[PDB]
């Protein structure tokens, strides 16, 4: 009577192609409530964009240099971005309004999240270090000399206890948030992103010899590694997609979106439309629907939605 679905390949097809950026993009984010696809570039701009039919909304401007990361806090309402202007910047979306500055980093900023409960905000830079940030004072709490190279990721897990950072210099390292504490180092080739898995005890873990790992951070053992997709040289974000099959979601240096199943790390779809690399992808919370965005040659986001 009540059974699984029986599995079957996802079928991802282009349905918008979102245009407006003058630079490569950097990172694309859906907002946690569903509707919204936030964009950042090296052009100094977010744009926001609706999420199940591509249309343009607004633009979020600000930031004197180009923007590598955007996050959006649990309840959609604010944004995070983090600029080669070495600051970042906290933003009213439904205003546009720049609410705070960030002050503090000595280099480009990389990357950056909320906490879900999104009183704090972590950013990594190419400064080599981590920093952690109260988001109602906007002032800095803890710089934690994190890495030895730029730091390419950081990412609360679930309930704001941990922090995971990637670098450059080969390490991912997970962080006590409460006391800015190492609590365990993972190791050499330069690990380009990572991320907490959905049920908070793995970590996805990019390195830039074209491969994607799942590991158990607590037992230092990796269970699943992803490849035939291209990473050499840029950070590319991977996605985890829980709202239909189990996949593990790529962009790849040979301008493709890459989809695998995460228990046979069998490639399922590769989704072709981009003239460059692919820097990032994201997975809608509730849907299935994917973002992907490009780099200069080609300066779109590209939405593609699944029956399953
Ligand atoms: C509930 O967790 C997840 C849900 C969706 C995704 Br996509 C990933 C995870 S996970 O946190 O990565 N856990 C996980 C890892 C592996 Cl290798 C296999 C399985 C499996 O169900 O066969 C699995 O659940």
């Amino acid at each position: 009577t009540q059974s699984k679905p029986t599995p079957v390949k996802p079928n991802y097809a282009l349905k918008f192609t979102l245009a407006g950026h003058t630079k490569a993009v950097s990172s694309v984010k859906f907002s946690p409530n569903g509707e919204w696809l936030a964009s950042s570039s090296a052009d100094k701009l977010i744009k926001i964009w609706g999420a199940y039919d591509g249309k343009f909304e607004k633009t979020i401007s600000g930031h004197k240099l180009g923007i590598s990361d955007v996050a959006w806090s649990s309840d959609s309402n604010l944004l995070v971005s983090a600029s080669d202007d070495k600051t970042l910047k906290i933003w009213d979306v439904s205003s546009g309004k720049c609410l705070k500055t960030l002050k503090g980093h000595s280099n480009y900023v990389f990357c950056c999240n909320f906490n879900p409960q999104s009183n704090l905000i972590v950013s990594g830079s190419f400064d080599e270090s981590v920093r952690i940030w109260d988001v109602k004072t906007g002032k800095c709490l803890k710089t934690l000399p994190a890495h030895s190279d730029p730091v390419s990721a950081v990412h609360f897990n679930r309930d704001g206890s941990l922090i995971v950072s990637s670098s450059y210099d080969g390490l991912c390292r997970i962080w006590d948030t409460a006391s800015g504490q190492c609590l365990k180092t993972l190791i050499n080739p330069p690990v380009s992103f990572v991320k907490f898995s959905p049920n908070g005890k793995y970590i996805l873990a990019a390195t830039l010899d074209n491969t994607l790992k799942l590991w158990d951070y607590s037992k230092g053992k990796c269970l699943k590694t992803y490849t035939g997709h291209k990473n050499e040289k840029y950070c590319i974000f991977a996605n985890f997609s829980v709202t239909g099959g189990k996949w593990i979601v790529s962009g790849s240096e040979d301008n493709l979106v890459y989809i695998w199943n995460l228990q046979t790390k069998e490639i399922v779809q590769k989704l072709q439309g981009h003239t460059d690399v692919v820097i990032s992808t994201a997975c809608h919370p509730t849907e299935n629907i994917i973002a992907s965005a490009a780099l200069e040659n080609d300066k779109t986001i590209k939405l593609w939605k699944s029956d399953c």
